[PDB]
């Protein structure tokens, strides 16, 4: 699925990731925007191995398995595949981890490089929240 910008805002305000560890929607649009340009379908082989599956880019060295990534913790405890679904539940479970890990948003280098420090709000403008 290829989301609208208010679409996921509310989808993602909907599970709750408002404000989720101090990061409002803004961020959130902003780091899925750059990551997957907004499509839970995105996939995108990193150079270690490893794949980065979904709305959020999410890797399959340390959060989902997807069965060939040697060394696989799969600390959010789900196929990688259950992060292109069009429900991003699963996606959005995953990211609360990861953003609790230590480093905040940084760990999304997307969003650290183009989002970070920016007019996040602007991601949210318009709409119906
Ligand atoms: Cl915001
Ligand atoms: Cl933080
Ligand atoms: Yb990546
Ligand atoms: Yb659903
Ligand atoms: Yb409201």
């Amino acid at each position: 699925k290829v989301f609208g910008r208010c679409e996921l805002a509310a989808a993602m305000k909907r599970h709750g990731l408002d404000n989720y560890r101090g990061y409002s929607l803004g961020n959130w649009v902003c780091a899925a925007k750059f990551e997957s340009n907004f499509n839970t379908q995105a996939t995108n082989r990193n150079t270690d191995g490893s794949t980065d599956y979904g709305i959020l880019q999410i890797n399959s060295r340390w959060w989902c398995n997807d069965g060939r990534t040697p060394g696989s913790r799969n600390l959010c405890n789900i196929p990688c595949s259950a992060l292109l679904s069009s429900d991003i539940t699963a996606s959005v479970n995953c990211a609360k981890k990861i953003v609790s890990d230590g480093n905040g948003m940084n760990a999304w280098v997307a969003w650290r490089n183009r989002c970070k420090g920016t007019d996040v709000q602007a991601w949210i403008r318009g709409c119906r929240l």
